[PDB]
């Protein structure tokens, strides 16, 4: 068995999705959602759902929060991270920007933590694999790995924003049982 280590993402975001409204109502939540699903593995052989969900940023144009949990019926137990180089000091979102062609312009996760202005878009994913024996000073036991959004400024296997159907949706991952 070997864990993943990095799962592709491409496709498109309708930059016309409507923002989500006050009180919005489950029909308004799943019409102002894009949720994207894949599986994963851990290092003992075990598939995991790899759940990221998009909505746009209210009163920012361009910018999407990308809300993402392993395993979410089991989410609480799991404590999802994302993080731009680390998984520490941070929650389990980030906002992905677009320039004005709709292109990949940059992720920021939520300590603030951004991309380089150019080259390929990385964020950094951990989860607790649940069941597993504890570490050494007994913390969880966490699988860490990649999630590649594509290359800044390009369309080709990369996340896009233009106005057409949302596609999103992971396209490979490593791992295997």
């Amino acid at each position: 068995a070997k864990a993943t280590t990095s799962v592709n993402y491409a496709s498109n975001l309708d930059k016309r999705l409507p923002e989500l409204p006050e009180g919005a109502n489950r029909a308004q939540i799943l019409e102002s959602t894009w949720s994207t699903e894949f599986k994963v593995y851990d290092s003992f052989g075990e598939a995991h759902e790899l759940q990221i969900d998009f909505a746009r940023v209210p009163g920012e144009v361009n910018a999407w929060r990308a809300t993402v949990n392993v395993d979410p019926t089991n989410a609480d137990a799991t404590a999802t991270r994302v993080g731009i180089g680390t998984t520490d000091g941070v929650q389990n979102s980030f906002i992905v920007r677009f320039d004005n062609n709709g292109h990949l312009a940059s992720v920021t996760d939520t300590a603030g933590n951004v991309t380089s202005p150019a080259g390929q878009v990385l964020v950094q994913i951990s989860y607790n694999v649940v069941g597993a024996n504890p570490d050494e000073a007994g913390a969880p036991t966490r699988h860490t790995f990649d999630v590649n959004l594509g290359e800044i400024g390009t369309s080709k296997n990369t996340i896009t924003q233009f106005s057409d159907k949302s596609t999103t949706k992971a396209y490979e991952q490593d791992g295997y049982t």
